[PDB]
């Protein structure tokens, strides 16, 4: 029987300044944050309709700059889907994503987790990351890709709501 809304859990993973925080601003609020403040933790929650079911997405949104914690290991652990972002002008950020990807299915215990790729500030001119090479690295997964700016706001609503369609063929 209906009790309210099926519910999502969302993390938002990648390299310090990539545009975590950023994305997810532009989700819930339709700003775009100019000035770079590093987080730590933070959790939002937005109402939504995909696909024709309401839902309510719980966002985390992480820490690039994390050493080994069991905080960490935790919500890995709760979260139902990923978003792995990294930035489309910074190679290391892209190099991080298969890292970040370990950690997960480590964790998970299970190869078969929902995720989706993005590539943010897809707005800059100073583009090192090709688009053909991540769309490449996420075929190889099995995942999708898709390119964001938190600034124009290309892309964002589709991240996440890519991310949900996944969580659901995966259930
Ligand atoms: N041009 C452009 N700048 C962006 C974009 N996304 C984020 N930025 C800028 O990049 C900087 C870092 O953004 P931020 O959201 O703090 O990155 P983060 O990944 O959340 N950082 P942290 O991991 O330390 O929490 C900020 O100045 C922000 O304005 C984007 O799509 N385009
Ligand atoms: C521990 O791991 C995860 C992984 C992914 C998501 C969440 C999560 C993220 C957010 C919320 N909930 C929430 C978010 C924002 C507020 C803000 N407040 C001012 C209304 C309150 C609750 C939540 O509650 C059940 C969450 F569970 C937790
Ligand atoms: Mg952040």
């Amino acid at each position: 029987y209906f009790q309210g809304m099926t519910e999502y859990k969302l993390v938002v993973v990648g390299a310090g300044g990539v545009g975590k925080s950023a994305l997810t601003i532009q989700l819930i609020q339709n700003h775009f944050v100019d000035e770079y403040d590093p987080t730590i933790e933070d959790s939002y929650r937005k109402q939504v309709v995909i696909d024709g079911e309401t839902c309510l997405l719980d966002i985390l949104d992480t820490a690039g700059h994390e050493e080994y914690s069991a905080m960490r290991d935790q919500y890995m652990r709760t979260g139902e889907g990923f978003l792995c972002v990294f930035a489309i002008n910074n190679t290391k950020s892209f190099e991080d994503i298969h890292h970040y990807r370990e950690q997960i299915k480590r964790v998970k215990d299970s190869e078969d987790v929902p995720m989706v790729l993005v590539g943010n500030k897809c707005d800059l001119p100073s583009r090192t990351v090709d688009t053909k090479q991540a769309q490449d690295l996420a075929r190889s997964y099995g995942i999708p890709f898709i390119e964001t700016s938190a600034k124009t706001r290309q892309g964002v609503d589709d991240a996440f709501y890519t991310l949900v369609r996944e969580i659901r063929k995966h259930k």
